[PDB]
């Protein structure tokens, strides 16, 4: 089974995404993919606006030619680049962002910039758009349409270390603390990829900015391989390396050194003798393509998500479906679980209340083929009632992943069991 | 003084947005604006799925002319449409979306439905296109890129009203509940929009259509005006008119009921019967343009945000920037509200946390004119740190539009009183 495979299985399973030709490469995210989605997004806007120091910003999607070509991407990134003309009496010419780096220059461009605010950091979860092959295609691999934690930092030299470590911590925290991934010890090794064929600038520069990146390297003693000319045509860069359970490679994150950008935008700020100097840029994202990152998951859980991310988070089972006591407890625990409140009233959901994915299975089918059913579905929780757990007032809560064992919990332990699991990513 | 002009003002001084040339018609969200916007798209992401029965979903942004053309959007909406043709050798022919209609159509296509299931609601927060002239852009108010809390819901005959009902309740909470606007007691009135010259469908259909909106108008109580022929292709619509504070009017909602779309995609669910129907679709937005939405509350707050919304929530101003204890306890306090963590532990900001728009002005500037400063920025909360205050261990802390009172509070008390505010959308 290849990993396009178990993506497809596992969607098709828990109804996560599809596809449709009348948008090819782009994905569709059915409520239980969106739910996985936005938990990453939401996820990941935390750690960069609160413990990095990452402000968002929200950007166009469509640019004039003109910016590619005072980017460089116009020409140095054609193959790649999603063109368009529009089809009205005055056809202009566009492209569809493949990635943000111009749009944050001109956001850096358009206020005076102190070195008092540098590291400057800007994040951006947009859509990007890449034109590649039809054969190229690949579940949620490779894809013309992808979200990315795309972000650009503006710093001064000797900042630039300090900010692509940081860059790294980042990186650790998601793909060797928060996530499990099944050869060394990281779940990536670090490609150094080199100037490219055409590149912008010059080489002196181009030798230095190579130089700083692999001192870096060293510093940070984490494997690393060289990966010549496949720097970008303004950089090199650091590129995260995840491993496939076939053994098969995948660039799933990445920090670009540019000394290049911000000549061609005429970037500057006052520094602290009031002088004007380029600042550097670091190109940053910590996801990648975010499909992507969702396809590698899958790759190593089959579907069975973290209590935190899974759309299937506990299932409720009256072992009697026709029993009103049993009933009334397993619907008492799923409206406490679930929180939602009544269209009846003008009172608002408030900010920061606890949501859990439980479902309530009262088909007329038989308790075991329900269970089987929940099973399947990989929910984290199965959760039974029968006649002694009325009785005793506790839920039979037994964990997807823990074979025997099991808990005997009240409504309100439950309640607080699953705001731990998810408040800290479990 | 116009809106625009307004909300120009407004943007200049708390650095909110920017536009550029090269992406005319898009705003560019500064940080400042960015934390506005997701606050408002965190918001009605809450109502929609935990108050209102909704499912989001993520959906393509560029479709093939050939759904379009199944739709009826590529002729009969042909003007607002942003077509494009790309620039590649084999010149394909794509439409961004205008509107999630089609798309959404897939996804209910894409999987077997049943009458169990319904109503189904799907909510979709996207950047909708429009490519409109030059002369026709204003500010925030008319773009040719917008972010829309789109939605379509499929139902039964028998399940019209109540869906529609439950949408004018959300609309209320928006516009007569949670945000204030500065004729009638409602901050709008509802236009009943009907069949435009060019409809697509049977007119005895339409005839039906436009007599059940009716009915529930007048069920509903809520004022309204007739509207002649600015009904959508696909069905007529009940539209919500905000009024400026120049006396213009703005739709800024929207509830469409379409007898049609399902027809041409044969959309079908089955019956308490076994037997096949067409679902009826309702198309709804509250905040309709996002940005407008914001451009309005703008017209009517002059700057002037809610706690909750505001970018700039609180500063905190030691009188004596040189003394140590002032600064120490001005320094406990924003590192309480902000509630930030170090990039220098693997440990990760964890969910539903509370964080603070709280700034520190240690600039070495006499105290009054760092308060004057405060004040134009409108933040919602002044904290002074004098002598006085170290000596007690309790801040003076006034609201932004209560002129002569204030509060000395603990640092825990301040802490608990801004959750207050903001949870509950103060
Ligand atoms: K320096
Ligand atoms: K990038
Ligand atoms: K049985
Ligand atoms: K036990
Ligand atoms: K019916
Ligand atoms: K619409
Ligand atoms: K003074
Ligand atoms: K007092
Ligand atoms: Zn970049
Ligand atoms: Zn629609």
């Amino acid at each position: 089974a290849t990993p396009a495979t178990m993506t497809s299985m596992v969607s098709q399973r828990q109804d996560l995404f599809m596809t449709d030709p009348l948008s090819p490469g782009s994905m569709f995210f059915l409520p239980n993919g969106a739910k996985i989605f936005n938990k990453l997004i939401e996820f990941m806007k935390l750690q960069q606006k609160f413990k990095f120091g990452f402000n968002e910003v929200v950007t166009p999607l469509i640019y004039k030619k003109t910016l590619w070509e005072k980017s460089g991407h116009w020409e140095n990134y054609a193959d790649d680049m999603f063109k368009v003309e529009t089809t009205d009496e005055e056809k202009e010419e566009y492209g569809l962002k493949p990635m943000n780096c111009p749009g944050h220059c001109l956001i850096f461009g358009k206020k005076d910039r102190s070195y008092n605010e540098l590291p400057l950091r800007f994040s951006d979860f947009s859509p990007l758009h890449r034109n590649e092959a039809s054969g190229a295609l690949s579940g949620l691999t490779r894809l013309r349409k992808f979200h990315q934690d795309d972000g650009h930092i503006f710093c001064t030299p000797s900042q630039v270390k300090s900010e692509i470590f940081n860059s790294l911590k980042l990186i650790d925290i998601v793909y060797n603390k928060i996530f499990p991934f099944v050869g060394a010890e990281s779940n990536y090794f670090i490609n150094f990829s080199t100037r490219p064929d055409h590149f912008i600038g010059d080489l002196k520069v181009w030798n230095h900015a190579e130089q700083v990146l692999k001192e870096i390297l060293e510093e940070s003693g984490k494997p690393w391989k060289l990966n010549p000319g496949d720097g970008a045509f303004y950089g090199p860069k650091l590129d995260i390396m995840v491993t496939d359970h076939l053994r098969k490679t995948h660039q799933v994150a990445t920090i670009q050194l540019d000394f290049q950008l911000p000549e061609r935008f005429d970037l500057k700020f006052k520094d602290q003798d009031n002088s004007y100097k380029r600042p550097i840029m670091i190109h940053r994202a910590t996801f990648g393509s975010i499909e992507r990152f969702m396809a590698l998951l899958i790759d190593s859980n089959e579907g069975r998500w973290p209590f935190w991310l899974n759309p299937y988070q506990a299932v409720i089972i009256p072992v009697n479906t026709k029993n009103v006591q049993q009933l009334d407890m397993c619907t008492a625990l799923q409206k406490k679980l679930r929180n939602e409140l009544e269209a009846d009233d003008m009172e608002p959901v408030p900010l920061n209340d606890w949501h859990f994915n439980v479902d309530l299975d009262i088909r007329n089918e038989p308790v075991g083929y329900r269970i089987k059913s929940a099973i399947l579905k990989n929910y984290s929780y199965l959760i039974i009632v029968g006649d002694e757990e009325v009785q005793l007032q506790k839920y039979n809560i037994r964990e997807r992943d823990n074979r025997k064992s099991f808990e005997k919990l009240t409504m309100s332990q439950i309640w607080e069991k699953f705001i731990e699991l998810e408040k800290n990513y479990k």
